[PDB]
């Protein structure tokens, strides 16, 4: 109606620590076909939200989420609407499905002007992250009109295989993360590069092992690949697509700078309150949340927050709150979205457990302080990947969070979509007014 980007001067939000239950998560109303029955897992979820539109993707598998048989991959876009209540809802306007559900891997969506542009890898050897040597570089673009039009040719849906990929020293590159940004007529997608370990230049003396008893200086370089002797190391970055250029589509890989370097992992870049922000999943020993203002997009340098309160579950080598270099490849993607630049306040869903993917908690937090939070499920509810995007509905900050969750009544793993308004008051309605 009035759903737009988080920009300008939003209505006030609570900026102090409180135990009051001011967060009131709601399951959001949607037309996305993301409900099922038992026997199937809905995995590989993607959510993007932009300028009152959204993009969404998943892979439906028969059986296990990791080992099941690929049933259906969908990429869908739509509008974020007002259901009449000044509450957001998601209406899907355009859905694309490939004939082979198993060959599309690692999609990433960026919005521009009429379309969501979704960049995906194409693989016949499974997950390129797990079959790095076998996978031959193959990327495709699925362009979808957010408002389809009849008798428009390829305006509604356009598929294009991309052959010209500028990757510099890397052998191969691919999208890695849910969503990116536009700057003018150029799109940037979160991405990763595969670089042979033999070409990786790293001084082990840069690996911070002070006050870390059990750490060896080699641990940072060894943990830049999926195991200590991996043929490749992984480096996060961006894939640049300039819509203004004529002809044969060219993508260009832009590696992330080496400040607070960790293994290439699903990331996202987004604009909030006038500037790009980056989140990088912590898939190794540096387990505190990695997010910050993007200093420069190309070359890519992120001013990582010194956040001391949000982490992610791992196993015992790199469990939650680990900070010392170890050789490990583990963790979860749980992003956060800047909603107040002056005080650097963010909103996102974290998993409140040290070594188990469970207990999704929606939190509003600063670098060194969680201000307020609310659980999204009963305790010991298993949950893994979370994607949070925030926006304005008539100048009020709302967030939509995708949570990959075990559904009890419908005994399957699937994404659930929560809408959460950020309140203005630090006390909840009626607090202290109901007697005792
Ligand atoms: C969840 O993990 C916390 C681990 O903190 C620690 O960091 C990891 C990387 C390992 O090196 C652990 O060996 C290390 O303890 C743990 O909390 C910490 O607890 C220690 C004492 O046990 C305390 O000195 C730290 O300040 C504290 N840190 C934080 C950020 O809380 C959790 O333990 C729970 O919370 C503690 C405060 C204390 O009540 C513990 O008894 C309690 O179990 C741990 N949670 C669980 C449920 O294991
Ligand atoms: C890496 O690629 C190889 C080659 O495609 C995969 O091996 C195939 O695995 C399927 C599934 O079990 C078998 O049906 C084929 O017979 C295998 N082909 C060959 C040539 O061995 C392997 O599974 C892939 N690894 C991962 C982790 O996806
Ligand atoms: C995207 O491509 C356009 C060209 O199509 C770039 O715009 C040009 O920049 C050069 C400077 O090297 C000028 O000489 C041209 O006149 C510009 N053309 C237009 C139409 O503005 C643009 O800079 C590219 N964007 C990015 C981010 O690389
Ligand atoms: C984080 O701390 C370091 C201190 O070593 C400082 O140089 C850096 O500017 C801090 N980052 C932010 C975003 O404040």
């Amino acid at each position: 109606q009035g759903v737009s980007d988080l920009v300008g001067l939003p209505n006030q939000i609570c900026l102090q620590k409180t135990t009051s239950t001011i967060l009131k998560p709601r399951l959001i109303s949607y037309t996305l076909p993301i409900n099922t029955r038992e026997g199937v897992c809905i995995t590989d979820p993607l959510l993007a939200v932009d300028n009152g539109f959204f993009a969404y993707s998943h892979l439906e598998k028969i059986g296990s989420c990791t080992r099941g048989i690929a049933k259906q991959r969908i990429i869908g876009v739509g509008e974020v609407l007002d259901r009449g209540d000044k509450v957001p809802s998601m209406f899907m306007t355009n859905v694309w499905t490939p004939p082979n559900p198993s060959t599309i891997h690692h999609c990433s969506s960026t919005y521009h002007e009429d379309f969501y542009y979704t960049l995906c890898a194409v693989s016949h050897v499974g997950d390129p992250i797990l079959n790095s040597t076998s996978w031959t570089e193959s990327l495709s673009l699925i362009r979808l009109a957010v408002r389809p039009k009849s008798d428009s040719g390829d305006y509604n849906q356009k598929y294009i295989a991309i052959t010209k990929v500028e990757r510099g020293k890397y052998d191969k590159v691919m999208p890695y993360g849910p969503s990116g940004i536009k700057q003018g007529d150029t799109l940037y997608f979160p991405a990763v590069g595969f670089l042979p370990r033999t070409e990786f230049q790293y001084n082990d003396s840069n690996c911070p092992i002070i006050h870390c008893k059990y750490s060896k200086a080699e641990n940072c370089r060894l943990s830049m690949g999926v195991n200590s002797k991996s043929h490749y190391i992984l480096r996060s970055g961006l894939l640049k697509y300039n819509l203004s250029l004529g002809g044969d589509i060219i993508l260009q890989f832009i590696e992330i700078a080496d400040n607070r370097l960790t293994i290439g992992s699903p990331s996202k870049i987004y604009n909030s309150l006038g500037q790009p922000v980056f989140y990088q999943a912590s898939y190794s020993w540096d387990t505190m949340i990695k997010l910050g203002d993007v200093d420069t997009v190309d070359p890519l340098r992120v001013q990582w927050r010194n956040n001391s309160v949000i982490s992610r579950p791992g196993q015992s080598q790199c469990p939650r709150f680990n900070v010392c270099p170890e050789v490990c490849w583990e963790g979860t993607y749980n992003d956060a979205f800047l909603i107040d630049r002056l005080n650097w306040v963010s909103a996102g869903v974290y998993l409140n457990s040290n070594q188990t993917a469970e207990n999704p908690v929606f939190a509003v937090f600063k670098d060194n302080e969680i201000l307020y939070q609310v659980p999204l499920a009963e305790d010991d509810t298993n949950a893994q990947k979370t994607i949070t995007d925030c926006f304005l509905l008539e100048n009020v900050i709302w967030c939509i969070s995708l949570v990959e969750i075990y559904d009890t009544g419908d005994s399957v793993i699937r994404p659930k979509l929560f809408a959460v308004k950020i309140p203005a008051q630090c006390s909840e309605s009626g607090r202290g007014l109901v007697p005792r």
